[PDB]
């Protein structure tokens, strides 16, 4: 099932679709961790999640050198802490929850925290000031274009002081943006990316 | 012109009302700045404002010094920085937006911050945040008692990146309430107060399409 929800006088829509078959036209959102890691070795990132497919999709590990780089130098990207102690290695430099680094056509979020385990993980209210500061990243950056979306939270990432379900995820995502809407007046056309089965477990009725 | 809004399951009632006529039962939320600041001179804290009301009404110059010290000893209270540099005044550890310390049944919030100049203000995304917080102290603190609450934000605090009215901090008070009831799915029942004529400046309309 595809939707259109006017959400007074921006229209998101929430449809099912391939984030990676979408027009160069168009921004696509991957999530990445708080300190934008690249390493897919299934110990720090893993290779079934969108940022373990978006790396090893495009990059070959010598273009990964220079992605680390590109990082390392965006100034606008607001820092946490630095030399962070990672005991299975990764990078040491941790970032604020919903910064976006900006990678051609995609944009890249520091999305979920890492603790020393390496276990990707979100408390609710996490969530949803990270999606606040996506929105307002998106709605910054946007320039025009449409911007595709995954349905965030909804793969390994753990949700550890809460019980949330995929349809209330989509629910925080569509609040979170509703709140973003008041300062951005004209804010970015968005879609929201469904896959495989997860199109069926999301109540349209209800959206 | 009152209204009760189910969201979900839970009831949120917005009717006229003064905070300070609550029945004592009851919790009361009373918005203070990031540094709970308690010296209400006109240059720090204004009298207008409800923090500078409750603290005239409920506290002595005398009782102030030990208010002072019990929300400086509640460990609870999550620090972002000491020592801050007031130049007019006042206190100098700033706690964490959405901070809520209990005074009996009074919940005063660390709402909004102050700069050089003691100007009380948010950014959009800061008052969302700090809502949520707030929800989240609520929620964990209410003990099955009905919690009463301004709308926070349409006083003297300056919003300064957006152009937000009164029914739209109306709107993020109701969204970060249904965020917080995903983690909190007992919240607590809720009472948002509005003051005088207010009540007519609220579209109470566009507050039923919440359900
Ligand atoms: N082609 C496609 N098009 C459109 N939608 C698609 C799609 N394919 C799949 N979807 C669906 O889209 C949803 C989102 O997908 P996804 O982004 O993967 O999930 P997420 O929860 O939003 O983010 C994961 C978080 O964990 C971190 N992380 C990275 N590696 C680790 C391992 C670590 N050692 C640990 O154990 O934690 C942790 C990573 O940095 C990130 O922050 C999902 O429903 C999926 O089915
Ligand atoms: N009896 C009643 N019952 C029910 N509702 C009532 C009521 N009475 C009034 N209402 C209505 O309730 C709404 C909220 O009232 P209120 O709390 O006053 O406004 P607020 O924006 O939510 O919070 C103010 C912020 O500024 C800070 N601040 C403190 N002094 C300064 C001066 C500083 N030098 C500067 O210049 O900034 C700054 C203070 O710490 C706080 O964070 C409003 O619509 C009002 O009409």
């Amino acid at each position: 099932n595809n939707i259109t929800l006017n959400l007074n006088g921006s229209e998101v829509e929430i449809k099912k679709g391939d984030i990676f078959e979408v027009p160069r036209n168009n921004y696509k959102v991957i999530a990445f961790n708080e300190y934008f890691d690249t390493q897919v070795d299934d110990v720090i990132i893993a290779r079934e999640t969108l940022n373990g497919q978006y790396i090893k999709r495009y990059y070959s590990h010598q273009d990964i050198t220079e992605l680390d780089q590109k990082i390392k130098d965006d100034v606008k990207l607001k820092i946490e802490e630095k030399n962070v102690e990672r005991p299975f290695g990764g990078k040491t430099t941790r970032y604020s929850l919903g910064s976006v680094f900006k990678d051609m056509d995609f944009f890249l979020v520091a999305f979920s925290k890492f603790d020393r385990e390496n276990r990707a993980q979100l408390k609710l209210n996490e969530y949803a000031s990270c999606m606040l500061n996506v929105w307002n990243e998106i709605n910054t950056l946007h320039a025009s274009k449409e911007v595709f979306i995954p349905l965030l939270g909804s793969g390994i990432t753990r949700h550890v002081d809460s019980d949330v379900g995929v349809n209330e995820l989509l629910h925080i995502m569509l609040w979170t943006f509703q709140i973003s809407k008041v300062k951005f007046r004209e804010p970015a056309k968005v879609t929201i990316l469904l896959y495989k089965n997860d199109h069926k477990k999301i109540n349209f009725y209800k959206l």
